[PDB]
């Protein structure tokens, strides 16, 4: 399948080279796997949804995404237009308030609640989590991070926007979830993304165009943003049968371009999400 004048992230993940407008990728488009999106909730009723999302926890009064974030992350996981994986079922899990702002006890019972409520819902492909958040190094969220990725679901979590070493950050310094870095698109390290040997791979963080609430659509940046392309990259993978939960990261640096990008520092991997599709 090509979708034309494309997202210049989704073109990027399906190419080996940058400046490309198509983005190439096989039709099974992740049916049959399950990601949830923790973070501000999810605009289900949005028509780029196809009604496959769905609000399934939510930690505030309402399940409404008020903020946007997370409507935008999980449009690039699996919307029609803006989403890598776009046969892919979304799950909102909502442990950020509107204000896009969370307490590590509700992101950690977030995390839980996804290995428990995995269990009961129909993912034959596998289940994969994105979390676009992240905060102060914490044993402990990195200790649900860990925990959920063990539990068989494949966690995807934000490097984090400080340009600084994610090896302070949380989840992000949890070495067994994928850490996911931002790119833009001239295959530069986004200039906000943070950066470490604790990073797993990169992808598309700047000027990413996507869902927002309210029906519409909006482009922003951050690892936030290139968190979701990973995510949705891995329930694409797994779908297809290339990979699993449990080595999926390992998978997608295994097949990653590599080299490209430039301003990377000095120990920190040179690796770009590639879906090395072919026609
Ligand atoms: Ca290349
Ligand atoms: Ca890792």
């Amino acid at each position: 399948a090509a979708q034309t004048n494309a997202p210049w992230g989704l073109a990027r993940i399906s190419s080996t080279s940058p400046g490309t407008s198509t983005y190439y990728y096989d039709e099974s488009a992740g049916q049959g796997s399950c990601v949830y999106v923790i973070d501000t909730g999810i605009e289900a009723s949005h028509p780029e949804f196809e009604g496959r999302a769905q609000m399934v926890k939510t930690y505030y009064y309402s399940s409404r995404d008020g903020n946007g974030h997370g409507t935008h992350c999980a449009g690039t996981v699996g919307s029609r237009t803006y989403g890598v994986a776009k046969k892919t079922q979304l799950f909102g899990v909502k442990v950020l308030d509107d204000n896009g702002s969370g307490q590590y006890s509700t992101i950690i019972a977030g995390m839980d609640f996804v290995a428990s409520d995995k269990n009961n819902r129909n993912c034959p492909k596998g289940v994969v989590a994105s979390l676009s958040l992240g905060g102060g190094y914490s044993s402990s969220v990195n200790s649900a991070a860990a925990r959920l990725q063990s539990s068989g679901v494949m966690v995807a979590v934000a490097a984090g926007n400080n340009n600084a070493d994610a090896r302070n950050y949380s989840p992000a310094s949890e070495p067994s979830v994928c850490t996911v870095g931002a790119s833009d698109r001239y295959d530069r390290r986004s200039s906000f993304s943070n950066y470490g040997s604790v990073l797993d791979i990169f992808g598309p963080g700047t000027s990413i165009l996507s869902t927002w609430i309210g029906g519409s659509t909006r482009s922003i940046s951050g690892t936030s943003m290139a968190t979701p392309h990973v995510a949705g990259l891995a329930a694409y993978l797994m779908t297809l049968g290339k990979t699993t939960a449990a080595s999926a990261c390992r998978y997608i640096a295994d097949t990653a371009n590599k080299g490209d990008l430039s301003n990377i520092p000095f120990g920190t991997v040179n690796l770009l999400a590639y879906n090395n599709y072919q026609a």
